[PDB]
């Protein structure tokens, strides 16, 4: 469904973006520390922009900026649910819960739901956690695996369990190209 490019070297990301768009990928996302890097990813045809910041007001600044440029889909990722709430208050389209422990994850999801979050995403390399997030009701599931074999295995299973929007994040366009075909 969604292919997330994560390569800090601005040179390479631009290449990956150009390749995947050529291969008929409808939804492409980019995650970065620099809204400036995010800016050109959009100019080159990046569907989704994922702000990955720590300081709340630094994040608030980048979101507003990216909104001003007319970025339609902006996502925020952080471990602290309070930051995600603040992002939601400012019109963040997608909220990405990134927690290690399952009970902390499920706690943060429900909170954001209640506060009116419409697109909640969950990321983790443990597909045991992703499965529970699906039962709970998380909208988007982001698979983060080291090798392709394990990544395709998780997608199929999650598909089997009824996931409808599955995102895959990697540094390896061959891997992402594999995800799209599947």
């Amino acid at each position: 469904d969604i292919l997330i490019v994560n390569a800090t070297d601005v040179d390479e990301m631009l290449k990956q973006v150009e390749i995947l768009r050529r291969l008929g990928a409808k939804q492409i996302a980019v995650v970065s520390d620099d809204w400036r890097i995010l800016q050109e990813a959009l100019k080159k045809g990046g569907d989704i922009l994922i702000v990955n910041a720590t300081d709340v007001d630094e994040m608030l600044k980048q979101v507003e900026i990216l909104r001003r440029l007319g970025a339609k889909q902006i996502a925020v990722v952080s471990d602290d649910w309070r930051i995600l709430q603040e992002a939601l208050k400012k019109g963040g389209d997608i909220l990405i819960v990134n927690a290690t422990d399952v009970d902390e994850m499920l706690k943060q999801v429900e909170i954001l739901r209640r506060l009116g979050a419409k697109q909640i995403a969950v990321v983790s390399d443990d597909w045991r956690i992703l499965q529970e997030a699906l039962k709970k009701g998380g909208d988007i599931l982001i698979v983060n695996a080291t090798d392709v074999d394990e990544m395709l295995k998780q997608v199929e299973i999650l598909r089997r369990l009824g996931a409808k929007q599955i995102a895959v994040v990697s540094d390896d366009w061959r891997i992402l190209q594999e995800a799209l075909k599947k």
